[PDB]
């Protein structure tokens, strides 16, 4: 089948659809690739590297979003809605219940709208996210580090500390993905760790990762407060991928916390468990609430493009295979390529989706 | 005896000549402290913390300098030249052997002058340097991660990838203290890190902390191209405390590293072991040579006040009250505080600094 | 019941369809156990143990063949085929895919056969081949590690280096029980391992047993390009237990690798993943092809049938004493057991059996 | 040499001079061994034991101290007095600067009399003291695990806790061998350790032994507070072998801690750095201040006679060889064992020793 | 609604129903909580602390029994029988199979009652008994090595040995929760460790959590023999939460232990694998048979009600909040909580109770 790859028009989106890995193993499958030049560049892969692989550089993105299947990261957005065509299939990050006019646009058009965010297995997890959550987990702790600088607005606390000095204290809200990858790295660091969580299944599960090194404690109220008023850095972990988390910290409790101690939230975008932590923007990525430091820069996963763009293709790439060779009939031999169709034929299918604009079904 | 604090003026400066912790102790061998408001300020230290420790919190620097004894962390400057008087003892870090005028200067006014920096024990270990060298290993780690990011100008690697994804490659040139503080973190972050040093007797002792999970090789030109070339981070950790180092990094190898890979050298104030690299400022802390990133900026340890200054006066301490108790007989109790001694009564009377300023002694 | 236990004719086979401990327990479950003398001395076990176990030591095969249960290692032979009875049941490895005549020859007779291969759980696991799968993964390295050696036909690498010195590469394609315990080995001797999957999930697992100390990555073409080009080790351990595997490794790939380099594939027998490699003899263990070291000797764990042996029983045991209590009727409460008859009053009952000899059927 | 081992007669001293394993070493250098009936027996030792090794089991103290070598644990007491005999080598335990009659008894007698206490090597090591230390550091966490058991008279807390509930809190005052071994077991247990030193370069060295498991802090006043307040078991490990501890633990800061806390001071008999603890009896161990638990029972290693005897043994042994050998001229060959000489022929010979009992010089 | 907490009145009993924490969180969601003065004295919670939450505390029994529901630790003592009510909602441990009368009285009355030991999920896991029996492994070992001290009766063995002697060896006799537990805490203390279990998917699975620092075993006769001849410290701990356990340590294998080690059997009161071990007094805690030291003491965890209260509620509270808000109906909503029902308006529910007082049904 054509595929093409369009370069990420986004701001500050530098990842790419796929890596010059996936082309040669979709171009080995018969397939053939069209890439927009310069669309990898920003993830470290330059046009040769996509040309070694057997893809065909195109020069515009007329070019690249003219084929049978568009491969992307983020949504389309306006400048490109006439780019579209009426029996492509599309795949990527799409969060149509966050955007009306895209998806009457996707309507309009007629083409097939899968989501990345909604194939999801018998388990319902949401394989496809994952790859994104781990890497958030992760990245928490390094842009946590930076901030608790004095320079950066912190202050100016080493999470290791010295032999003869406190190490710093790592409070986080969240036993799951990324609150595990978080405590990975804080550990890592030589900080001192608490982990609160509801499960103690789950609180079980992790002391078979960290064995005693790590406090793992259970959410209640009380124990929360105590930690949070001790914390040099507090990360919020409750990515419950639906609704707004509940206020795990309140202002009142925020007013509590030494100056300079830093709040990151993992689940700023979404909603998180902090009252006071809104979105930023990169040119402002922080802003102070009694003297304690707030990131909310959202997005963590795209500081590092050339790691989260492989990380994406290991796991949607089988994916795009099945769609290449078996086009439409995927979606009937696999269950979870059929919970990740949104939008086909000027349908709105996604019942989720459906549910929101309960008016456009 | 009297001790005074003021307040660091150097630029970036945030540290402070003692803390409450040590104050307290201080105080609680008789002797009386006092300290200039907002001195521990950027450390994290309001004077009440001063005051509950028995300090006496003075509104000006003048009444800081004033007396018998002045305990700081960095050089005098012109500003606080009229501030001095004639049968002090100060003891900070001086640096003499790069400040004629300051040399000049404490030789007319006629104190003791005490340098934190050749205070020597018999095997001619620096034990007040240590603390901040172990310091500036671990934070090469957490400023490398930050400039790998892609807004931040690198890559876009995530030191320790995740699972299906290759870690990113941090190679140490160095395999003292500074070496092995920065390989803990690394190794902490998940990186995969090779270490090169030519002294066997030391990779041999570094096996016994890090087992088979470091690579330690043997400081040859031929092996170090190779490790250079694949590198995502370089950290130059040759700190040897008098002349610069030997290239072992030259601008040939620079030109054959990855695009948005990130070197730090630790030793650049005093000159790396990488061609490339000389000192940057706070504004603009990195530069570009070969679209490899270059981070320049000294004194890292300035960026954690906090854990910075408790680690200098845990080591300090000892020695400020010895002088407190003795007075000017502690050089001739304690030979490593004799070998502090920089200038006394008009002379110079550091043989290193003498060398330097033949012609002052 | 009677159950003999014949000694292994098979050549080179050690190993003893029952050990001493197995039939303590047997004896002490009413049972009567028959074993041929030196039965269990290629295993390390002398008939005297047999005697302390209750075991009544029988001068002949013909003795040991007579009884209602044979419990056994391998299939029976030619040689056997006259000692065999009509209502006996035969408890063993078959592989009746593999052997018509074996397979018509049962059949004539009229005894029931039991595969230690076929017996399945609801999972589709395979109880009693995983404990040789575990013992093949490991004796991989230790057998990798001696062609390694110079005199043994290899380059002269010790997998563990020595601090100052690289250590050897180990390359392992597949990451389920195999490649997952020849890991642990080559790690434990100090190598630098990276091992490739196609299931994230299982990359993902891979990381809570082994941290950061190892590589984990995705297979796709063009990495286990890079990766083999520079193993001193590699190591195949694609075992799906049906058909031949993909090739992994083609010989192209071969003639890229360093010289004295070895290659270990664990499904010879089988098929493996690599291209140029085929069974070998014990006389001549390896061959070489483009200065490459192969080792194609199959049935690895028969070079340890001490160990061998009781893990094999600690998981062939509840089943013998199931058939030897319940005798046919146990096929009628295990649903596992049910799974493990292939041959029964002279009719082929094993569905993937009779898929083969379609005409047997 | 004829060599005797009289059994210990103290209270509830259950160690024996010589096991079995040693007394055949020395029989195979030709000496000959004598020792009381059931003199092992408390340490697990039966005399036939003794019988297979070599020695000559005697049915009397009397013929037991009637030898010209006697090989003891403790100092021997009035009802002994009059089994000693002139020439006599004396080979134990005797803290003789606390027991004035002790000492002018041996003077009396004139025998010559070695205290493993005082055989100190060129870096004045005690070789003979440290194995004790060692076994008395792992019992202190061992007693205070008990101690917090409801039923025993503490809070009633498990050091480890559970998943979901917080650990216990161990503090530790003494980062040299008794401190060192006492965090070991309580990491073990899976408590939160705190360990405080004055000695920086101890610190470093402990962060080689335990990462970033354990908190390890600079002893100073204002932190010891904070910390010791906080305590569930508070360890005084500060065993300087001369003079008493400074008292870090003052009566003030005992009432500042919670209720049902244990404190286990392992220098009691000495002089602690609590200052509430005492020494107690065996019959009534604890008593309470504050509600906080006191175990005050002194010479730990007691409990432990089968691990304890052997320990020692181990580090005495070659002593007892030399001195078999050479009599007395390897105190003109061993510099240590010419330190452990104490008195000999009427004269009190050891200097610490006459410095206390001045006018016996 | 209303919910009272009395005191605990059983013999030994400290654990008090609801901690502070669980209180508060209950308070916030609406219902109001009435607590008997004391209640939680001996597990460390004042009258106090449970005001600062929102409770009322109540001055007697009769003030906390009147409520709607009460929750408790221990089933209801014939001293109370009389204050129970018609309508209540009862939710403690009940263990009624074995107590006819307290079955009788429960039904008389008419109020429904929960046993916390027979809420049961899908997997037949008992979610309320965990905890426990999570806190009984690990203080088997700390029990254990107590009565190995001589003073105690033991032969005075230390379980981490010294470098240089022999550690302690700990067989522990099943590889369950208990089992794994108790393994942790003997790893910890330094012990020499071998568990045996007829699972062998059991044993692989610990493997990943130990490694091979402990020697894993199948369960036949033979191996146990030799391993429990050599034991100082013999656990079992086959807690199979119906019958008694087949003894795989019969008197004859007792008789061959060494002198003065010693057995814990988790499942004493219910029935053990140990032949000659029955339930002691705290007042006379162990016992001798044939030299070796026997601890029969029940209930574990009442050694650590701080702990265990806190381990308890954890699990306990999400079902108390799901019945305070929906009464009844919640045994609807509810399938684990339908499970644990045991009594309601004079029937007799429980399945299993009704099978052993099949004429109460």
């Amino acid at each position: 089948m054509e595929i093409g790859v369009p370069k990420e028009i986004k701001n500050q989106e530098f990842r790419v659809g796929l890596s010059p890995s996936s082309v040669r193993t979709l171009v080995e499958a018969g397939h053939t690739v069209f890439i927009e030049t310069q669309a990898g560049i920003g993830a470290g892969f330059a046009d040769q590297d996509y040309v070694q692989a057997g893809a065909q550089v195109v020069p515009s993105a007329k070019d690249a979003w003219s084929r049978e299947m568009v491969v992307k990261v983020k949504e389309p957005l306006p400048a490109e809605y006439d780019l579209m065509q009426k029996d492509q299939l599309l795949f990527t990050y799409l969060h149509l219940a966050a955007a009306r006019e895209l998806t009457e646009q996707l309507m309009r058009v007629g083409l097939t709208a899968i989501a990345y965010e909604t194939v999801e297995l018998p388990n319902r997890s949401l394989p496809l996210l994952t790859p994104m959550s781990i890497i958030a987990g992760r990245l928490s702790v390094q842009f946590g580090a930076r901030f608790l600088e004095r320079q950066q607005g912190g202050r100016g606390v080493l999470l290791g500390g010295v032999p003869g000095v406190k190490p710093g204290k790592v409070v986080i809200l969240g036993g799951g993905v990324v609150g595990t990858e978080a405590a990975k790295m804080a550990v890592g660091l030589g900080a001192q760790v608490q982990i609160f969580d509801i499960n103690v299944e789950r609180l079980s599960y992790l002391e078979t990762l960290f064995g005693s090194r790590v406090e793992l404690l259970y959410s209640n109220s009380a124990e929360i407060e105590t930690a949070v008023a001790e914390a040099d850095l507090l990360i919020g972990a409750v990515l419950v991928p639906g609704r707004r988390a509940p206020i795990l910290v309140p202002a009142s409790l925020v007013e509590q916390m030494r100056t300079g101690s830093v709040i990151v939230d993992v689940a700023v975008d979404q909603g998180g468990c902090v009252e006071t932590l809104h979105p930023t923007s990169h040119t402002q990525p922080t802003y102070e609430v009694f003297g304690v430091v707030h990131y909310g820069v959202p997005n963590m996963p795209g500081a590092v493009p050339w790691t989260a763009t492989q990380a994406l293709n290991n796991s949607t790439l089988p994916y795009v295979v099945k769609l290449a060779n078996q086009g439409l009939k995927a979606l009937e031999t696999d269950d979870a390529l059929a919970k990740g169709l949104n939008v086909q034929a000027h349908r709105l299918v996604h019942p989720a989706v459906q549910q929101v604009f309960p008016d456009l079904a």
